[PDB]
């Protein structure tokens, strides 16, 4: 996408020769037909851009370097733009133009060193703009070597050239009006002269201004000027909250095209650092910013002397020098000199304190948050002098939210920062303004001042500051903000579930996919500290307040926290020993969770027994209905009741069903059945009508239940109407079967049978392989069978027959020989058929079979045995045992999981059985403080947890090492500190 | 290889682009995968110094008796 | 990522401490050497 | 026409032509077993 490119871009021709030679640099031969002062503009035509593209220096590089070529007369906000949006250039966080003319090809050393140490570095660190000459040579050589060398010493820093179009060489290879997004620059060009330089390889992007010339310098300093007034203007991200970026002017020796330069940036308002002994023209500077407040007599001529003696003789007569050195005092507030301190090297706080100076609302807080040295923000809070202001550190904390930095936010909250009194809804509907651009999150809120609450209704299905903050971080998806505030939370345990709810929810359902995957892994970071934090609430301390916690309903959704896990299908939380303790008392309810099973049964059927001692646990009516309450009772109750019905249902058919109209026992067979109905019919109606018809009839138990029912009623009516009594008989008989395959609901409550329920039901991939081999092999060797056998019954039902049916039979020991071995047969002439033929005594084995090849026959019928009874069997053999290995775990959460779900079940069932629970229906028909340590001791605990894991984390090995290593680096600096000394005692010495 | 990066960290010294051409051609023939990279890094025109002259060169530098060796001679 | 990982590896972190602690020596017997010729001069 | 192309994206994607050669393939087992075990006569086919 480029085709705008040459529209808002434009290169300058000059329309008018001004004198042989022009002024425009070209010879006057070479000029177009309409050939006192060349004037830059006024003399200029103006055409849509030829040069545009990227660069592809020959061999190094990024094999991608941004180049443009544009009038001087151009805005500056489409140059940002393009370069923010185009080029992809992430927006500056600082902007540092290194200024300097650097006479020689060589450098000082320890200016060398200073811009390769702390220029670079501060730039790489802070992702800061270096804005410089795209030429190798001046201090632009300097800048890129330096560049390089921190590049390959570091184990990628952003730095511009804004240099002047007619001094590049080797211009004519950039020239495509069409594009030259591909582009190979001869930049090892072997002539070398003054008039042009070469561009320098290390610069990511290039701003080759034209002004109609064909060569000169300084044309660009407009452009460039204007580009860091216009970048000073804009604003550090994260929309409107982000601070006006610093711009920095960093000037090294020079000249006085140099001080006219720092004249304009300082009418610009743009700060600038001098470097102390840099050279002339910024020493001079230095020295006169020295001298301040200086004696009126004996100083007004000293500025003069300093002038003619640092600066060149020439210009140092004209007074122009001395009154623009006055002007540049006028605003000295934006200036500032570099310590040299024998190299300080410390870059980045010299810059802060400048920047301080300079604005005179920008703060130090700021402009850390700005970039990501959260050691400036530390120093600078650490420093007892300065003293900071509530909202001071307000403007710091919300920066530091928008965009996403935890240490700056956890930093300043430790710092005393009042939190009640920060949020506002207009704060918070800011923050909720973040949203990253077309976000679920984003279109859920078009969709719904936040109004945050409708889009957790909807979510959720609805059917404190950190509270709000961490709500926040969890819909906009950043980890560590959420995993902080929820450090910070009052109800650690069920915000962990809810929030674990939550993202799943989103998660499934954002198009996010691996971004919805990460909000997956911060759903399982969050259960997984969630279960460590309740674990150690309730191991290391009283199982009874961990009960109440499980127990209450917190604010979140008004819902238990066994609810959320349920909910959020959060295995992991119900397979800790605690939640299954807590889960196994609320199923035994009142009696104790200790008592034999054996001992439930005597109670069961002796109910006087629950009054003696040897179960554990008006007074009489409590103790009663709390023992046929319990839903352990009710379990065994409903069972049964259930043995009893099958048996009830066993007699009937067996001998009770006759074609006469019902008796006794089948009446009471269909109001049993109907009962059975009823209490289906309850469970489905409770436990949003749709919805809640949807959660029930998902249960498979249940469709078994729904099956069963349905078929019985099809059969009684069936077996009312006279001619189907027949057809009744059949359809009850396999319902008898569907009734009876319930009771396998059994197993699921013993602590291992569950698990293998579990397994046996996702076995049922491995019995299809096997069933549908099977079925293969058997369709082939019955049809061969039959092909070779040629039985003269050929009737479909007896082709049918021994296709199938006796081959299968085969499979279990039922082998009729006599059947197929010619050998065991009477020779008889049954058929007129040519050939020979045998007489089976089979009654269903053909009335006679051909003869023709049997020993066929015989081998196929040995292949199948072979292949059937031993190898197809031992395969599925092997894949059960497999799968079985492989599948335990899972199978055994899963099941953890379910056991709430039964015992919930379980627990609002009426108190009755199944052959009485009419009764019960009926009568469902006609019809703090203490909280508060509550909490407090679990937050404790959470700290405990908290500094458990953050103390073993510090004491392991990797991070020990690292430490040793950060300890030997300071070492060696001070080592070599005291080297240097060394040698200045040394040379003391003499 | 350190004297190689301490001898191009030299700025003084300045560097030809066959003067690096040499050098790259050395390490190549003698299999220094550190040379190689640290001279392409340095700016080294690279579409400009391969020619089919120093192709032949480096596939002639194919070891004594080598499968690639029997494959270009049967070539 | 895949080389700065290999470079935050415990074992390479390791190797890098070696060095630097030998540069560290190394330096310190510099200054050693130098404070035996000062303690010289001293007199 | 837009159902025409839709028609043949239908009938053109690899699961349908695997689909329909599946159904091909068992009715060819069909028409051969009732042939080898009904209709295979000494007489002309
Ligand atoms: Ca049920």
């Amino acid at each position: 996408e480029q085709s705008w490119i040459p529209k808002i871009f434009k290169k300058k021709t000059c329309t008018t020769f001004i004198v042989t030679l022009c002024q425009c640099g070209r010879p006057r031969t070479a000029h177009p037909a309409v050939a006192t002062v060349w004037d830059s503009d006024a003399h200029t035509t103006e055409k849509p851009t030829d040069a545009y593209g990227e660069l592809d220096f020959t061999g190094a590089g990024r094999k991608h370097s941004n180049f443009l070529r544009l009038s001087d007369r151009t805005d500056p906000a489409a140059v940002y733009s393009l370069v923010t949006r185009t080029w992809g250039f992430r927006a500056p966080n600082l902007v540092v133009s290194v200024l300097g003319g650097s006479g020689g090809p060589v450098l000082q050393t320890w200016l060398q060193d200073l811009l390769r140490r702390g220029l670079v570095r501060a730039a790489q660190s802070t992702g800061a703009w270096i804005v410089t000459g795209g030429l190798h040579t001046g201090i632009g050589r300097h800048v890129g070597v330096a560049v390089r060398d921190h590049q390959m010493a570091s184990t990628k820093v952003v730095a511009m050239g804004v240099a002047p179009w007619g001094v590049v060489r080797n211009r004519d290879t950039l020239i495509n009006p069409k594009g030259s997004f591909p582009a190979r620059y001869r930049w090892r060009g072997d002539p070398e002269d003054g008039v042009q330089f070469p561009l320098d390889y290390n610069y990511s992007a290039f701003f080759l201004v034209d002004d109609g010339t064909h060569g000169c310098l300084g044309g660009e300093n407009r452009f460039r000027l204007r580009l860091e007034s216009y970048i000073s203007q804009q604003k550090t991200g994260v929309g409107g909250t982000g601070i006006d970026i610093p711009v920095l002017l960093l000037l090294i020796d020079g000249d006085e095209k140099m001080l006219t330069r720092i004249e304009n940036a300082t009418q610009a308002q743009l700060p600038c650092l001098l470097v102390a002994g840099s050279g002339g023209a910024a020493d001079c500077l230095a020295e006169t910013l020295e001298d301040t407040l200086a004696p009126g007599s004996g100083g007004a001529r000293q500025g003069e002397a300093r002038d003619r003696i640092r600066r060149f003789f020439p210009k140092g007569d004209l007074e122009v020098l001395q009154a623009q050195v006055e002007r540049i005092m006028t605003r000295k507030e934006l200036l500032t000199v570099y310590s040299s301190e024998d190299g300080s090297e410390e870059f980045e706080t010299i810059v802060l304190k400048a920047l301080v100076k300079a604005c005179g609302y920008l703060d130090e807080l700021r402009l850390a948050v700005a970039w990501n040295r959260v050691d400036i923000a530390q120093s600078e809070l650490f420093r007892g002098d300065i003293q900071w202001r509530s909202f001071h550190l307000e403007a710091s904390l919300m920066d530091a939210l928008l965009n996403d930095r935890p240490e700056f936010v956890r930093l300043l909250i430790s710092h005393g920062l009042s939190l009640g009194h920060f949020l506002t809804p207009m704060r918070l509907a800011q923050l909720y303004s973040a949203a990253p651009s077309n976000s679920l999150i984003r279109n859920l809120l078009d969709q719904a001042p936040p109004d945050v609450g409708h889009v957790l209704r909807m979510l959720l299905g609805k059917m404190a500051p950190w509270s709000d903050l961490l709500l926040w971080a969890l819909l906009l998806n950043r980890a560590q903000m959420a995993m902080y505030f929820w450090e910070m939370g009052s109800n650690a345990v069920s915000s962990a579930l809810g929030a674990c709810l939550l993202l799943r929810v989103m998660a499934r359902l954002e198009p996010d996919a691996e971004e919805a995957a990460r909000r997956k892994d911060l759903a399982f970071k969050f259960e997984g500290m969630g279960v460590d934090l309740f674990g150690e609430c309730y191991r290391s301390s009283e199982v009874r307040a961990a009960r109440l916690l499980l127990r209450r309903c917190p604010l979140w959704g008004d819902a238990t926290c066994l609810q959320l896990a349920m909910q959020a299908d959060a295995r992991a939380f119900f397979a800790q020993d605690g939640v299954q303790s807590l889960l196994t008392q609320k199923w035994w309810g009142d009696m104790a969770s200790t008592t034999p099973i054996w001992a439930l049964v005597l109670a069961f059927f002796c109910p006087p027994l629950i009054y003696t001692r040897l179960i554990t646990f008006r007074r009489c009516l409590r103790r009663w209905f709390h023992f046929w309450g319990a839903p352990v009772t009710i379990f065994m109750g409903n069972v049964v009741s259930y043995l009893l019905f099958l048996l009830l249902f066993s007699r009937v058919l067996l001998v009770d069903f006759q074609p006469a109209p019902p008796g006794s026992l089948e009446l009471l067979l269909y109001f049993w059945a109907f009962t059975l109905l009823c209490e289906e019919l309850r469970q489905g109606l409770s436990g949003s009508l749709s919805q809640r018809l949807r959660l029930y009839l998902a249960d498979s138990w249940n469709q078994c239940d729904l099956v069963a029912l349905t078929c019985f009623l099809l059969g009684v009516g069936c077996r009312l109407t006279p001619g189907l009594y027949h057809l009744g008989r059949t359809v009850l008989c396999i319902d008898f079967m569907v009734f009876t395959v319930r009771l396998l609901h059994i197993f699921t409550v013993n602590k291992q049978l569950g698990p293998k329920i579990v397994i046996v039901s996702k076995m049922m991939k491995d019995v299809f392989f096997f069933l549908f081999f099977l079925g293969v092999w058997l369709v082939a060797y019955g049809v061969a069978t039959e092909g070779l056998l040629r039985p003269r019954d050929s009737d479909f039902p007896s082709i049918l027959r021994r296709v199938f049916y006796r081959p299968y039979l085969q499979i279990f020991g039922q082998i009729p020989q006599e059947d197929m071995d010619v050998a065991l047969m009477e020779h008889s002439n049954c058929s007129s058929e040519p050939g020979f033929w045998a007489h089976p005594p089979g009654a269903q084995a053909g009335t006679c079979v051909s003869q023709y090849a049997n020993w066929l026959v015989v081998l196929l019928l040995v292949i199948f045995l072979l292949v059937a009874n031993i190898l197809l069997v031992n395969l599925l053999i092997a894949m059960f045992s497999y799968t079985f290995g492989k599948v335990q775990g899972n199978s055994d959460l899963y099941w953890k999981a379910q056991r709430y779900r039964l015992i919930r079940e379980f627990h609002s069932r009426p108190a009755l059985a199944p052959p009485f629970i009419v009764i019960s229906h009926l009568r469902l028909l006609l019809r703090k403080e203490a909280e508060r340590k509550l909490l407090t001791w679990e937050s404790v605990h959470k700290e405990n947890f908290l500094l458990a894991r953050a103390r073993d984390k510090r004491e392991s090995d990797s991070e020990r090492l690292k430490r040793t290593s950060q300890k030997v680096d300071l070492a060696l600096k001070q080592l070599g500190h005291i080297r240097e000394y060394e040698q200045r005692l040394k040379v003391l010495e003499r």
